[PDB]
């Protein structure tokens, strides 16, 4: 039924496959170590084929150009075939997308849909009322929204699954018309699959496969809120029932407790360096009075040039406006992001910071949540947070890999309090650490 593949088709089968020509880096991948801890763990494979991957996935392997399966995708794939949770940490390039995508459609057309849904076609309960996808895959922007639909596409070809993806920035109007058309695999952002679902165009009750695509990521743009929400305050499935997976780079305290709550009995797997925070990201952090810190930032934008960009965060609106006026003044090409404007409108006025015109970028924790800014070497916290969580999340938008970034962060008695924590991340991140750090935690 959901296993035996339909009839092809030219056309079709064009638009999907447009040669691809793109293959993963398959050499210098097998040279990083993949551990995996866990209970009873599923044996890794080392062929497609050392596992039942179903008619319409093996068929579809072919397609796309795929001979062997990454690492993670050697272990990944047997533990979600064998239904345990996982949590999963790999850099770019390892072939994530891939290693979710597969086993999970390769259990539907193994399973079918349900009976709930098949229960529910045959149903004359024909229109357009909600919607219910068998799967979901939250994601934290657009970019990588659509490079996971776009995947399914090819592996759901010929078969009852249609992929359908959601995200913000978009006339949602739209969408919600392209949802009506069919779901089952359903890729979104947080922020849009929540709206949706208030609009009654989206329910999770049968959602048996959830996956969280860059949850470090997602927190970073603080989607934690509306995971929590979509997840533990909705009618999805709750864990033993559903099967849910994690995928993120870093793995910061944040992000174990979310693995916590949402993962159940589940296998870690990790491809690398057990990073709290990213690898490739310097963290410097000094004593700064608050009379001192408009010179200090001056002189550090000065030595800035590099022709690079950077991110600015302050504590209030008040002050990165103030902040923003006195940067102009002192005769700076520098712009500000609108809290109370909508994430369209944001994403707009990024498009001239982004090439160059003002390389400096002035905001606040909030009105940056959201927003992809990319493209950023240098991020300053000209203030800190209370918590070492925001800290976390606030030098994230820096250091993407490839390049280095650099987190520059002024501390003075009025955020003591985040003290011992942020000692300890820089111990942890193997980061310099003032002695005055170490002298303030007694
Ligand atoms: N097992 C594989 N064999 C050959 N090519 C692969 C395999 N897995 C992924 N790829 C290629 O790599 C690309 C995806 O890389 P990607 O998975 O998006 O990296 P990441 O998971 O970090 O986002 C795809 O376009 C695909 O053609």
């Amino acid at each position: 039924d959901w296993s035996k593949p339909l009839p092809p088709s030219e056309r079709l089968e064009q638009e999907l496959f447009s040669g691809g020509n793109t293959g993963i880096n398959f050499e210098k991948y097998d040279d990083i170590p993949v551990e995996a801890t866990g209970n009873n763990c599923p044996p890794h494979i080392e062929s497609f084929s050392d596992v039942e991957m179903g008619e319409i996935i093996m068929g579809n392997i072919e397609l796309t150009r795929y001979t062997r399966p990454t690492p993670v995708q050697k272990h990944a794939i047997p533990i979600i075939k064998e239904k345990r949770d996982l949590m999963a940490c790999a850099q770019t390039g390892s072939g994530k997308t891939a290693a979710f995508l597969l086993p999970i459609l390769s259990q539907i057309y193994s399973d079918g849909p349900g009976e709930a849904l098949r229960a529910m076609k045959e149903n004359g309960r024909y229109g357009r009322r909600k919607q219910y996808p068998i799967s979901l895959v939250l994601a934290p922007t657009r970019e990588l929204a659509v490079q996971i639909y776009e995947e399914a596409r090819k592996f759901s070809y010929r078969s009852r699954v249609r992929p359908c993806v959601v995200y913000g920035g978009a006339d949602i109007g739209q969408q919600i018309r392209d949802l009506e058309r069919g779901c089952h695999l359903l890729v979104a952002t947080p922020g849009r699959l929540v709206d949706m679902m208030e609009r009654g165009k989206i329910g999770l009750d049968f959602c048996k496969y959830l996956v969280l695509d860059e949850a470090d990521r997602m927190l970073v743009m603080g989607f934690e809120p509306q995971i929590r929400r979509i997840v533990e305050q909705d009618t999805m499935p709750p864990k033993g029932v559903r099967h849910t997976m994690m995928f993120s780079a870093t793995f910061p305290k944040e992000i174990q407790m979310l693995a916590r709550d949402f993962l159940d009995e589940y296998i870690f797997l990790a491809v690398g360096r057990v990073g709290s925070t990213s690898e490739n990201i310097t963290q410097k952090v000094v004593w700064v009075e608050e009379s001192d810190k408009r010179s200090f930032l001056l002189d550090l934008l000065n030595a800035t040039g590099k022709d690079s960009l950077t991110l600015v965060f302050v504590e209030t609106k008040k002050g990165a406006d103030s902040l923003e006026d006195f940067l102009y003044h002192e005769g700076y090409a520098c712009t500000s992001i609108h809290g109370d404007r909508s994430q369209r409108d944001r994403e707009e006025a990024l498009h001239q910071f982004r090439s160059g015109k003002s390389p400096i970028l002035v905001a606040t924790a909030v009105a940056a949540r959201g927003l992809d800014i990319s493209n950023v070497k240098h991020v300053i916290n000209f203030d800190l947070p209370s918590d070492i969580e925001e800290y976390v999340h606030r030098i994230g938008r820096t250091g993407r890999v490839g390049n280095l970034g650099l987190a520059t962060s002024f501390f003075n008695e009025r955020n003591i309090n985040i003290t011992k924590d942020l000692l300890d991340l820089l111990v942890e991140a193997k980061q310099e650490v003032p002695s005055w750090l170490e002298n303030m935690a007694y």
